[PDB]
């Protein structure tokens, strides 16, 4: 599914991101917006062998087990497709325990470089919340 910008914002709003962990929803919507451009069914490769799935780029190194990538755990107990669901449920139920980790949304190298320091309110103006 690819989400429209407020729809996304209302779906993470319902699921208890707003304001998770110090993080007001903007940034949330900011980092899936640069991270899968609001597709469920994004997947990217990294150069160490891992992968990238769904809204928030969740990576197989730690967080999720696709079955091909050795040695890495899965944080999350979960396959990495059920990230590319259209509900995101999963997604953000992994997210909290990233952004929980030490290093806030320092994680996803897109919220650290596009929405870090910028005013991430646009991203959720002229929204229903
Ligand atoms: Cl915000
Ligand atoms: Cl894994
Ligand atoms: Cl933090």
């Amino acid at each position: 599914k690819v989400f429209g910008r407020c729809e996304l914002a209302a779906a993470m709003k319902r699921h208890g991101l707003d304001n998770y962990r110090g993080y007001s929803l903007g940034n949330w919507v900011c980092a899936a917006k640069f991270e899968s451009n609001f597709n469920t069914q994004a997947t990217n490769r990294n150069t160490d062998g891992s992968t990238d799935y769904g809204i928030l780029q969740i990576n197989s190194r730690w967080w999720c087990n696709d079955g091909r990538t050795p040695g890495s755990r899965n944080l999350c107990n979960i396959p990495c497709s059920a990230l590319l669901s259209s509900d995101i449920t999963a997604s953000v139920n992994c997210a909290k325990k990233i952004v929980s980790d030490g290093n806030g949304m320092n994680a996803w190298v897109a919220w650290r470089n596009r929405c870090k320091g910028t005013d991430v309110q646009a991203w959720i103006r002229g929204c229903r919340l």
